[PDB]
C-alpha cells in the first residue's frame, strides 16, 4: 500500500536509518525519533528526537545528536518534499549538518537522503 | 554582555528580519517566532511559528510560512553556529527553503543569513 505523508508514519534512508514520524498536529507542527544506522557512524542504533514541520508535501525535520545513551556534538536539518514514485512513497531531501563549537559555515556538512517508505 | 543562546533571546538577520528566541528547554529543544522583512518578499511583518534545536554553539531552527494572514507555501530551515565578536553574539547560519508541491531536490532554494543580538 503506498504510504502517504502522515503521522504514525516511517521512512528509511540509504543507509537504512528511520525516521519515525510519531504526530503531525492541525498546525502541521511534526514530532519523531531518528535511529542512525550509517556503516561506521556513531550514533546508530539508538532513538534521537526529532521536531518539524509538514506543509502539504514539503517537510522540514531536525534532530539533535544527544540522547540518554550517547552524543555526536551536532545537530542535522533535512529540507525536502514527499513524491509517489514507482507506486511508493519516498520522501527526498537535503540536509545539513552543524557541529558544535564551529567557525566557519565551510564546516557545515551537506548531502542529500531519499526516505522510502518502511513497515 | 554579549547575548548568548538562551530563551528569551532575539536576533535580527542582513535583511532586517528577526528570530524571536521563546523557549530553550532542559533538552535544547526550542520555540519561538520570527518576523520576515526581507525587501520585495511576501510573508513580512507577521509572526511565524519556529521550532528548532540548540547544542552548545549549535543551532538550527525552522519556521512554516503559514499563519493567519499569509501563506507563502514553504518551509524554510535555517542551521548555523554561534559566535561572539567584539562582544556582539550573533548566528552565522546556511539556509534551505523547500516549496510544497516540489519534484526535485534541485527546486530547494538556498542562503546565507547572519543573525546579530537585537533588543
Amino acid at each position: 500500500m503506498a504510504q502517504e505523508l502522515t503521522a504514525m508514519s516511517a521512512w528509511v534512508n540509504q543507509d537504512g536509518s528511520t525516521l519515525y514520524i510519531n504526530s503531525i498536529n492541525a498546525q502541521g507542527e511534526l514530532t519523531g525519533s531518528y535511529i542512525n544506522r550509517a556503516a561506521g557512524a556513531a550514533c546508530q542504533n539508538s532513538p534521537y528526537p526529532v521536531n518539524g514541520w509538514v506543509f502539504g508535501t514539503a517537510i522540514s525535520f531536525s534532530t539533535k545528536w544527544l540522547n540518554s545513551v550517547e552524543s555526536c556534538n551536532s545537530i542535522t536539518s533535512w529540507s525536502g518534499f514527499y513524491i509517489n514514485t514507482g507506486g511508493q512513497g519516498k520522501i527526498s531531501t537535503l540536509w545539513q549538518l552543524v557541529v558544535n563549537g564551529s567557525s566557519s559555515p565551510s564546516q557545515i556538512l551537506k548531502g542529500q537522503d531519499v526516505f522510502s517508505q518502511t513497515s
